[PDB]
């Protein structure tokens, strides 16, 4: 196959992995998908529909004629318009569940809890750069001074965590974490500078010595951080809420269905356009998506007078 129409189906292939993905969103919506405010949603929702409605003409006209770099630059496009619909859909979804009066807001957890995972394995990381004989003088330093960032940002989670948590038991635990990881995180920050001023190997010991209570500091932290009372609390959403959220959700999913038929049909019809029955299956895919779309906005402005 030439390189052409090969790049212009991967264009296609990627497209449709893409909304796979992006169809996630509208599953069970329960937090926030962003900080879009609802009106936001709205406006992006909008201004996609555009971008989106631009490059399904580009599509079709491309596919036919044979411009191959066009035809996978308008999917692309789509792609990208399809992506941010269906953020801005799935967020409004959410906005909408959770104002019913019957329905609680998502709480999100109050640390991360994925930042601990990535802070323990930058100690183990600068624990076998400083102990095995595989790396460079700059090298070590790098895995060191990776550990200090990763530490030092542990600090604002727990500040964050303590001045937001209620529970006072945890505010504390918090607040002294936060002296333990910047006091130890300190403490090896020190180490690096003097190693990194004289590479000897008792300085690579003392830095080696500096991870330990670095390490004891996030493992308070890191494991006493998810305990419960900490994970993320998905939203509670009524039956009315549900109810309420159901057409945005439905529209977006159906868009997204047919969008992912039009490119299907769209990625074959590129290698050869003189083929009546793919030109009437990517209409038909083509009218649901337009008609999704309008459905979509129709229902974000029945609603939107409750947001203003």
């Amino acid at each position: 196959i030439d390189p052409f129409t090969k790049h212009g189906q991967k264009e296609c292939d990627n497209a449709l992995r893409q909304l796979e993905t992006v169809r996630e969103l509208l599953e069970n919506p329960v937090q926030p998908i962003n900080d879009m405010s609802y009106f936001g949603c709205l406006d992006s929702v909008m201004e996609n529909s555009k971008v989106l409605g631009e490059a399904m003409t580009g599509i079709s006209q491309n596919a036919k004629n044979g411009n191959l770099p066009e035809f996978g630059d308008a999917i692309a496009t789509a792609s990208k318009a399809l992506c941010g619909f269906t953020e801005a859909a799935a967020q409004a979804a959410y906005l909408v569940g959770v104002s019913d009066p019957n329905s609680q807001a998502g709480q999100q957890g109050l640390v991360e809890p994925t930042q601990f995972a990535r802070a323990n394995q930058a100690i183990q990381m600068a624990c076998q750069s400083l102990g095995e004989p595989g790396c460079t003088q700059a090298q070590v330093l790098s895995a060191a001074t990776i550990v200090a960032k990763h530490t030092s940002a542990l600090c604002n989670s727990c500040r964050l965590a303590s001045a937001r948590t209620a529970n006072p038991t945890a505010k504390r635990q918090f607040v002294q974490s936060a002296k333990e990881v910047a006091n130890s995180t300190a403490n090896l920050v020190k180490t690096i500078k003097a190693l990194d001023g004289d590479f000897t190997e008792e300085n690579r010991a003392q830095c080696r010595a500096a991870t330990a209570p670095l390490l004891e500091a996030v493992d308070n932290l890191s494991a006493f951080a998810s305990n419960p009372e900490f994970s993320s609390v998905p939203a509670q959403i009524s039956p009315e809420g549900r109810a309420a959220m159901e057409p945005i959700v439905i529209s977006a999913k159906t868009m997204l269905e047919s969008a992912g038929g039009l490119i299907q049909t769209a990625r074959a019809l590129a290698v050869n356009p003189r083929d009546p029955p793919r030109w009437s299956v990517l209409a038909g895919h083509s009218r649901t998506v337009s008609d999704s779309i309008k459905k979509l906005i129709t229902s974000m402005r029945d609603k939107a007078p409750g947001q203003l």
